[PDB]
RNA sequence: UGAUGGAGGUAGAGCACUGUUUGGACUAGGGGCCCAUCGGGUUACCGAAUUCAGAUAAACUCCGAAUGCCAUUCAUUUAU
């Protein structure tokens, strides 16, 4: 259904895979929240950002 | 980012070829004498006529890949 999402790390120092689809989220400063729908595009933003967002699912 | 279609010989085991290669069988027949002045060239090297196994590459390979790249009146988010 919905997800949410979290940084929990900085962007410093990554490649820019992972600041473009960071941004790409709306994710700019740290400990930031957004909520988005569970669609199969998504899941795929996440499994590259997995090590530095935090997903919880409500 | 997800989905779909395709372009192309990189990572090497691999006796498809090109060169490099180690053992065994085998003979087409030859090693100064043949053994001899017609039958076994003989112990032995035996390749190519053959063939049983094993090695190997950057300029050797029918065939890949990790989405890397190019594309789509496609999908979601964002702002170029």
């Amino acid at each position: 259904a919905e997800l949410k999402i979290t940084l929990k790390r900085s962007v410093i120092g990554r490649p820019q895979n992972q600041r473009a689809t960071v941004k790409a989220l709306g994710l700019g400063k740290v400990n930031s929240t957004v909520t988005k729908p569970a669609n199969e595009a998504i899941k795929g933003m996440v499994n590259t950002i997995s090590h530095l967002v935090d997903v919880e699912e409500v």
